[PDB]
């Protein structure tokens, strides 16, 4: 499933509902604390809208627990990410991966 550990409160008030546009900042890593990728890198929010079906089941369910404002650290086992297909070259086949995700705004 997705676990979902708090680094920074949000507003506790405002979570995202099914067809909002969430606007995240993101590192994913690999349970080595590998990073694969990061939108911090790239200083430019990853935008996403919730219920298109876009990102993985981790991610949908996962963000849809955090309010606006919250940081938290999102440990997805891989039926809810790639499962057994990773993800070519960048994620391999079975396995549970790491997102520090700050939820900044919902458009
Ligand atoms: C693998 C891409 C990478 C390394 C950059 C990454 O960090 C990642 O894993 N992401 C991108 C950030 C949102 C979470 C996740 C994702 O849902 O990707 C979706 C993949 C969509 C999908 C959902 C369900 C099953 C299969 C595929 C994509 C967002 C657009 C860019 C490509 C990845």
């Amino acid at each position: 499933g997705v676990q979902v550990e708090t680094i920074s409160p949000g507003d506790g008030r405002t979570f995202p509902k099914r067809g909002q546009t969430c606007v995240v900042h993101y590192t994913g890593m690999l349970e080595d604390g590998k990073k694969f990728d990061s939108s911090r890198d790239r200083n430019k929010p990853f935008k996403f809208m919730l219920g298109k079906q876009e990102v993985i089941r981790g991610w949908e369910e996962g963000v849809a627990q955090m309010s606006v404002g919250q940081r938290a650290k999102l440990t997805i086992s891989p039926d809810y990410a790639y499962g057994a297909t990773g993800h070519p070259g960048i994620i391999p086949p079975h396995a549970t991966l790491v997102f520090d995700v700050e939820l900044l705004k919902l458009e």
